[PDB]
């Protein structure tokens, strides 16, 4: 059914968690954010899970961030679940 959680993919590898939190906060209030990193190098894997406070905000993220041009990359954004953001 509906979800507060989205995935955000194709993120430039140099984007920080702070930057992605700013991008998402613009869309709406964020209550959790998990950026994926390589366990050894710490290098970004170029995707994240974001949980918004409400359903309107996650829907807005899917609408506004899917295909959003961030530097040279085109973001992908769709619905995810509690399982994804919890690991």
């Amino acid at each position: 059914g509906p979800s507060r959680v989205v995935y955000l993919g194709s993120i430039p590898y140099d984007q920080t968690e702070e930057q992605i939190l700013d991008l998402c906060s613009n869309v709406g209030p964020v209550i959790n954010l998990k950026m994926m990193f390589d366990p050894q190098t710490g290098r970004s894997k170029g995707y994240a899970f974001i949980e918004f406070r409400d359903l309107e905000s996650s829907a807005s993220a899917v609408r506004n961030l899917n295909g959003y041009q961030l530097g040279s990359r085109f973001l992908k954004c769709g619905y995810s679940s509690n399982s994804d953001i919890s690991g």
